[PDB]
């Protein structure tokens, strides 16, 4: 694509003014919110907790699955990125979601 998942992390980590931690990535990918749409409490809503699989939409259409180990280009498009994150931390969590958020999410989820 445009770019690899290595960059758009370090991008992310300057932005942030630290270091990203998968452990916390993968914390609020499984976590419940309260802040944004009803019907997307989670990121697992359709994503699933295990992101080798496959999701599903709020209508059950089958989404490909996250983790890069079974979907190979995932996280090589920066603009791709931002559109999703955009469009999904707004229905999950109410807001976006943090530059220290994003570069936490994609640490864990580019390793799986
Ligand atoms: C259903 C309403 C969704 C919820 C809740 C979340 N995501 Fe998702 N995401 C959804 C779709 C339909 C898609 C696009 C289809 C595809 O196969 O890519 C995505 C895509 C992303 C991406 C982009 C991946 C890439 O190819 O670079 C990311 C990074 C992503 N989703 C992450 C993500 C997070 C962190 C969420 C909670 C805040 C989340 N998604 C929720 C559908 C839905």
């Amino acid at each position: 694509g445009d770019t690899s998942p290595a960059q758009l992390i370090a991008g992310y980590e300057a932005a942030a003014g630290a270091p990203a931690d998968a452990e916390r990535g993968r914390a609020l990918f499984l976590s419940t919110q309260t802040g944004g749409k009803p019907d997307t409490p989670s990121c697992t809503t359709c994503h699933g907790a295990d992101v080798t699989r496959a999701g599903q939409t709020r209508t059950g259409k089958e989404i490909a699955p996250l983790a890069p180990s079974a979907t190979p280009d995932r996280f090589t498009d920066s603009a791709r990125v931002e559109k999703w994150l955009g469009r999904n931390c707004n229905s999950v969590i109410g807001r976006d979601c943090t530059p220290g958020e994003k570069a936490d999410l994609l640490a864990w989820l580019a390793a799986q």
